[PDB]
């Protein structure tokens, strides 16, 4: 049962790439088979947090019908984790069909164990297209009121589409101590708290090497919190398996 599972959010900045990114690595350490998908047309950054460097064919052309699907899949650096990249470039951005994406990424059932899209935030075009290619979600949000009203909008509106919320993480807490406590927030929002992944430079230095900071620095907490989440995820796989 191939878990399809959009990464969304209300606002940008909370770390709708940096999940996907942490996530799909952990999954994979896990001995899940794992695409992580660009699903930001716009702004791909994927393959780059994933220091993928060997990019040529992307999603972009699929979307507009000049490639094989199969041609857009790439091996990456880390065990079980393949990567179905974005184009940076205008041209690229501009031709990619977005009402196409559900069809395509859909077609790859029973490949994978998990298929992990990365979306833009908001509810335009391209931030729907990419959310209802999944069938499962997870809310992504900081500690700020705002941002926690405008993503669980965003969950209800995939709820009635007819997605699972799997629940939410509250990312970059204790950045400030204006911060909503878990607690709290898991008032406000009315699905299930995944997870509380600290405010960490690690992270930030994750991003910034092209290496999530899972496998960069597998001691740190921010890696450990991403490890405890994907041990939480990974609950539709049964086996709990490498063995
Ligand atoms: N828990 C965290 N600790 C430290 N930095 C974080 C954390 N979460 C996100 N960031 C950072 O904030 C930025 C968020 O980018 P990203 O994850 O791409 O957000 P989005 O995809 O939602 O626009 C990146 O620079 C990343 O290093
Ligand atoms: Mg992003």
């Amino acid at each position: 049962m191939t878990r399809i599972i959009s990464i969304v959010s209300g606002k940008g900045g909370t770390g709708k790439t940096t999940v996907t990114a942490n996530l799909s690595v952990a999954l994979g350490e896990m001995g899940r088979k794992v695409l992580a998908v660009d699903g930001d047309l716009t702004m791909a950054n994927l393959s780059l947090v994933l220091g993928v460097d060997d990019v040529n064919i992307t999603l972009h052309d699929v979307l507009a019908g000049d490639a094989k699907l199969e041609d857009a899949i790439y091996m990456t650096q880390f065990e079980n984790v393949y990567i179905l990249p974005g184009a940076v470039d205008w041209e690229h951005v501009i031709k990619a069909d977005p009402r196409k994406l559900p069809e395509v990424i859909k077609s790859l059932k029973g490949k994978y164990d998990f298929i992990l899209i990365d979306c833009p935030a908001g509810l335009q075009l391209r931030a729907m297209s990419a959310m209802l290619s999944g069938e499962e979600a997870i809310l992504v949000t900081n500690p700020e009121i705002s941002c926690l009203t405008d993503t669980m909008k965003v969950g209800m509106v995939l709820k009635k589409a007819g997605l699972a919320i799997l629940g939410f993480i509250l990312n970059r807490y204790g950045r400030s101590e204006r911060d909503i406590p878990p607690e709290a927030a898991q008032d406000v929002m009315d699905v299930p708290l995944l997870a509380v992944i600290p405010e960490d430079p690690v992270i930030r230095e994750g991003t910034l090497e092209g290496i999530p900071a899972v496998k960069y620095k597998p001691e740190s907490k921010g890696a450990q919190a991403f490890i405890k989440l994907a041990e939480e995820v990974d609950k539709l796989a049964g086996i709990k398996a490498k063995i």
